[PDB]
């Protein structure tokens, strides 16, 4: 049968599933890992053993335990993102879409979701792969792994909780697809894996790490970069977030053994109660548990990987949205408010760029002010609050983006750079929170092909320019088919701009704010601080 | 006789002078100090001992002993700043401009030429007084100070080289005005001081220095403050250069005694021929000597006093020019040329940069860099040659003014605030030069009203309302005439820091001269410098 295939590990079940006036072959919630659960919490995924019999894949599978959202209750611009099925730590599973009929040997498309390391699922609406798959004739995977402590909990040395597991579910996930793709019509030879924010640094990550080089041909990332500041720490701070959670749950901390067995009792609600609580400054886009830099998964500094070239040398397309930060500050920073323009008195401006930049001494904080703040009109509440945006996302995002594809350039094989800033007519988000992070997700998705979500006709037509970029970029290393997506190059570093109007070719995004962020702020900490 | 005036030192013979198709009476080269010769050099001034007869003060005196520029050889650009006197350490003299027929007690301006305090003279064609006293009816006085060495050589501790000699010059000077300026038809309570860049920061000075302040009414201060980075140095760094004076000469280094009796003893021009060795390091926009917080002349850190509010309370009018900066750059950094665009290339900018802010460490000149730099257009020639020329110009002008201005605000009581930037038809330097160092002068000195310079119309008229807003000020505190009809210049005040330009064109208000960098210039680089 078309939805009957035979797997490596077992045999698998899917369901044929209706899609714009049609329909095409997915099979939802495959396991490709042993069930991470009791002595297994903390530990690198394990191939999941075979089964007999067939594997019911009609639906998703449960979401990894995960911190929840609930500032607002109800609110879809939120509640989109949160689980939208039972949490439980058994929870490595992958998502495949297969065209109808079964292609033979056609381009496989891996999605890897993002949530800052603490959060995501792969079954969200907004990551249904059956338009894409479908619209591109490609097969869409989407794969899961563990979040939070779960996922990164790291007590270097040890060999049960050793760190980056999350990435090696991800890496699993990825064996299983060079494994198996090939039974549901997938070349696992032209593989790209492509994620948003906490994904796009992932995806990074694998471009990075030696483990990982051969399981993929190319990589897409979307808003995120392995570079960036809240994407890694070191081992050190890893172990120092590792046992201050153990002191929150009274824990044994005489050795990581003690501290682990501790650890592996609690019921998973109980750690993620407390997971923020280790971080070490009051702050915004700082996450508790992410990749640590072990010398392992990553053989050195991502720096000096960058400098020396010790990465995978392939294709790739990246990009960022105009505003990555608003969320953020909604979030976490003072004055800022869904239901109001926020404007931004000179004060809470102050209190911003500190929880924004927490490693910042003072000078370092003057710096910033400096550099973001109009003297001749510093009282503007809109200004003080476009600065603050804009300094969230230059140096969470955008710059540290920008650091790695002119360092990646340099010994790539083509880079394709964008610049999405068209801000969707049906976002239920206020004006001042502009293209929102994670709002061209949908567009990549083709959810603005489906009429009752109420997109305009020249969304629509963006969405299958930009699902068409990402899927003949993924077939041929190229967004283009044989107006011109320019390369990306270390002398004219063109990019474009990604909207309904037509095609317009910039360079050097944002220059002036990423010499500061990535050339200057550093110099100055490393002197100062 | 109008021309013949008994003053506490003795009698004086002025001369009957034209002036735009009248006359006025002038008197000068009156000596006001006893000639700082031989074992007085280096020393304070001392009054002019009285002399018997009458002094003849038809002609304009000897220039002090100084640096001569001869970078451009004829071009009257360079030149007309250049000596028009012979050269002699004997040169502590005055001249006054007197309308005539003489008033009784009008309003007295006294101008403090400038020159980095290594030149300067009261004699040149720009500084002639007989324009701005004539149409002003004002009594106006041209002093003279020693400059180089011989005014600011600073062994601290001595008494023979104390240094701020040539500020102490300047007070003398005003002492003798305060003195003897009622026997011209001035009024000794109504005295106003102005000075521009050198003579600007020493204007600042005596408004800080408290054995200065009850010679004057008010001040205006033109492209010059107190706090500048190059318009002092403190005591060691003083000593230090003086020192490296003497190495310099082989001089006997034992002792600041034996140092100072070696230094009296070389002629003028020996000293003058090595000045400019002493410097710290390879930069434009510093000199060797230059006034020195001592503890005396100024009682406490510059910036102590203008935070404590020591210093005179009174009115003062202040500005700057929009291009401070070219006069320097086209003389000491690579690829300026007074006979090309200018343009300049990324490395030249760097070196550029270096050269502006040479007390600066690596971290502080990359803050500089990137302040100053459009890193979308980075070889942009033109846009490095302007930033370049903004960088001298915010750092060792506009920036230390606009710190003062606000400083002073906080006391004083009025503060008015001009941006001079009109560049003249008649100007004999290339237009990337822009509105020139100086170049204002000439406008508050009336020249444009002079047809055979050739000025314009609309210059002559600039020219005018200049003098006007000038001496107004000097008489009233207010430049602006009450109840006129005219554009009113607004009071700078701490919360509005409303400013005007002055060009040609009809006034234009406007707030917070160059706030951006400032803020830059005046608290964060300073906090950078300072870390470590
Ligand atoms: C798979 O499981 C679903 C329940 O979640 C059920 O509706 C469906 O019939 C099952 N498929 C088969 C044929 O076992
Ligand atoms: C990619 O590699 C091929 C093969 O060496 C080379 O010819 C081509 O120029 C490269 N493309 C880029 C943009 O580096
Ligand atoms: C004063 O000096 C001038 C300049 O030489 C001369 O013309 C005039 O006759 C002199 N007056 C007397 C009284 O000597
Ligand atoms: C100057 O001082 C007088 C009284 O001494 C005061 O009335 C006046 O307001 C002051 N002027 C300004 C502008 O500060
Ligand atoms: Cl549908
Ligand atoms: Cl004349």
């Amino acid at each position: 049968s078309e939805l009957l295939v035979n797997t490596k590990s077992g045999k698998v079940m899917g369901t044929r599933v209706p899609v714009l006036s049609s329909h095409i072959s997915a099979f939802l919630g495959i396991p490709f890992a042993e069930p991470p659960v009791g002595n297994m919490r903390f530990r690198r995924p394990e191939p999941k053993k075979p089964w007999s019999g067939v594997w019911n894949a009609s639906t998703y599978p449960n979401n990894c335990q995960q911190y929840v959202d609930e500032q607002f209750p109800g609110f879809s611009g939120s509640e989109m993102w949160n689980p939208n099925r039972e949490m439980s730590e058994d929870c490595l599973y992958l998502n495949i879409w297969v065209p109808s009929p079964r292609p033979k040997s056609t381009t496989v498309m891996v999605w890897i979701y993002g949530g800052g390391f603490y959060s995501g699922s792969s079954t969200l609406d907004v990551y249904n792969g059956k338009y894409l798959a479908y619209t591109e004739e490609v097969v869409l995977v989407s794969l899961s792994y563990r979040v939070g402590a779960f996922g990164f909990l790291a007590l270097h040395g040890s060999q049960e909780a050793p760190g980056n597991v999350g990435l090696l579910d991800q890496r699993m996930a990825l064996q299983w697809v060079h494994d198996n793709i090939q039974f549901f019509g997938g070349d696992p030879k032209t593989v790209t894996i492509f994620g948003e924010s906490a994904g796009g640094a992932s995806v990074g990550m694998h471009i990075l790490s030696p483990g990982s080089r051969d399981l993929f041909r190319r990589a897409i990332l979307q808003s995120g970069s392995p570079n960036c500041p809240w994407a890694s720490v070191s081992v050190a701070e890893g172990r120092r977030r590792a046992v201050e959670l153990g002191r929150n749950l009274n824990c044994n901390l005489n050795s990581d053994e003690e501290l682990i067995h501790c650890l592996r009792e609690k019921k998973p609600q109980e750690l993620i109660d407390v997971e923020w609580n280790v971080l070490p400054f009051d702050s915004i886009f700082r996450f508790s548990f992410v990749p640590v830099i072990d010398g392992e998964f990553f053989p050195t500094s991502l720096e000096s990987m960058l400098n020396s070239g010790n990465f995978k040398k392939t294709q790739i397309l990246l990009g960022v949205n105009k505003d990555e930060g608003s969320f953020f500050l909604l979030y976490g920073a003072p004055g800022f408010s869904k239901d109001s323009e926020s404007k931004i008195s000179r004060e809470d401006f102050m209190s911003g760029v500190k929880l924004s930049v927490p490693h910042a001494n003072d000078l370092g904080l003057d710096a910033v002010t400096l550099q973001y703040t109009d003297w001749m009109d510093d009282n503007n509440g809109i200004k003080n609050r476009d600065g603050l945006d804009d300094i969230v996302g230059d140096h969470n995002v955008i710059c540290p983006l920008m650091h790695f594809v002119n360092k990646y350039t340099k010994f790539g094989n083509g880079t394709y750079l964008y610049f999405f800033n068209h801000r969707a007519s049906n976002l239920v988000w206020p004006e001042w929170m502009g293209v929102i992070h994670g709002y061209e997700i949908e567009f990549v998705f083709g959810l603005p092909l489906v009429k009752e979500l109420n997109y305009t006709a020249e969304e629509e037509a963006l969405s299958r320019r930009i699902m068409h970029y990402w899927a003949t970029f993924a077939k041929t290393g190229n967004p283009n088919e044989p107006s011109k997506w320019p390369l990306f190059t270390t002398k004219e570093q063109k990019f474009i701009d990604l909207n309904t109007e037509p095609m317009k070719v910039h360079q050097r995004l944002r220059v002036q704010m990423c010499v500061f962020w990535n050339q200057f702020l550093p110099k100055l900490l490393n002197a100062t601080a």
